[PDB]
């Protein structure tokens, strides 16, 4: 289990994930704590070259291989070129988006553990608003059962094999990829849902900045 | 369609929605948006009378008729408390959570004249997260279409008979009630989503607070 992992962290005014909460740039928050971690043995950030310089400067004092990759034009194509770089024989791929400074490490123990053991498994929580489908003539889709939908996080943690066989019958079926979860939706092999936090937000508007230092303390 | 809808506006440290946004309390924004529009007739407000001054206060300003309405224990119990107190042949009900502050006249425009075209609607959005169902087994329920899950905000606007209807089909049968479409759900008439804005917001958190002034300028 001990240096077994590698995190793909996705990273592609400045961008959201670089302004600072407390000083530190956010998409830092999320490195720092995978790199703690001693299942972790790598992190592959996925940026623009121009950023490359705020994860390098770490680079001696953090206890795991740093690497970078080039983003892509959506992301999966993002996903994709990370996974290219990882290690030839790591058991687990954990992808993460930088956006989400505040994943706890308990969390992350929980997915990467659930994904060791199931193959495939996502951050995810009760989402709270009432959520349904509507259809073509826009009228709501109803169920008749007390119904349990949850709002997906990262990290996202899949056997890289499994991935790659994602990757390569979506390229060769020319299949489309509209949220998150699209490719291993096309496979058979089951995807966990580890039950995650709250206060793993996404940093999307600039009030999230704020909404971040508060959970911050 | 001129004095034709009864709204019922949920409003049941302080409770969230008698904080103020810029000196008024969060209640008041939705009840002076609908007390202007000529086609309400009447806002029943849902509260405990340790509150109704906060209302009463504008009862001689305001263009409607101003009732009240004690709470009850869960949301739809709320709302039933206020339907025995609409008038007699109010064409619609618009119900409305007073924790959403924002919502914008155009909206509840729009969702006013879909509900009387179709009998029920709701003001939506686009859910942008990636929503999943999660089954007993904590696997994710995979789909293979794009799918288009959309959240639901209020207003929601009824054809009142119809909500009766809907009622008495869950007290005569105990059906569950567990989200806030739950009631409609079990009726074979169609359901309307209105796209709303992301601005309407329901203010939950203190940090919501803070959004809502941002929006406000
Ligand atoms: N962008 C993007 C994207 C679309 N689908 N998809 C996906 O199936 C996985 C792999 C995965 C999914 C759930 C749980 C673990 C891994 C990942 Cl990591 N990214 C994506
Ligand atoms: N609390 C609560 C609650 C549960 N179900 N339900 C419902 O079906 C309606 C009526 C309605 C639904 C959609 C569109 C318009 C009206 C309303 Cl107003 N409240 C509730
Ligand atoms: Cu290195
Ligand atoms: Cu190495
Ligand atoms: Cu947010
Ligand atoms: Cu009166
Ligand atoms: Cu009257
Ligand atoms: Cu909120
Ligand atoms: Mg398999
Ligand atoms: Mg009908
Ligand atoms: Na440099
Ligand atoms: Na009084
Ligand atoms: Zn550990
Ligand atoms: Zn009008």
């Amino acid at each position: 289990m001990e240096k077994s992992v590698s995190v793909i962290l996705l990273a592609g005014s400045m961008p959201k994930q670089y302004i600072p909460l407390l000083g530190q740039p956010i998409a830092l928050y999320s490195f720092f704590t995978f790199s703690r971690m001693p299942e972790v043995k790598e992190i592959v950030v996925v940026c623009d070259p121009f950023f490359r310089d705020i994860f390098e400067e770490y680079e001696e004092s953090i206890d795991v291989d740093l690497s970078f990759a080039i983003p892509g034009k959506e992301r999966q194509d993002s996903v994709y070129s990370g996974l290219q770089e990882i290690d030839v024989n790591s058991e687990l791929v954990c992808i993460h988006d930088s956006a989400r400074p505040l994943v706890n490490t308990e969390d992350v123990e929980k997915v990467l553990k659930d994904g060791s053991a199931v193959g495939a498994a996502v951050l995810g929580v009760p989402a709270k608003a009432t959520i349904k489908e509507v259809n073509s003539d826009s009228l709501v889709v109803k169920t008749l059962d007390r119904k349990t939908l949850w709002e997906m996080q990262t990290p996202q943690v899949i056997k890289p094999e499994l991935l790659k066989k994602g990757f390569e019958l979506v390229k060769s079926e020319g299949l489309e990829v509209t949220d998150d979860v699209s490719i291993v939706e096309y496979l058979k092999h089951p995807v966990y849902v580890s039950q995650g936090s709250y206060t793993n937000i996404k940093v999307t508007t600039p009030d999230d900045l704020l909404l971040a230092e508060r959970i911050l303390s």
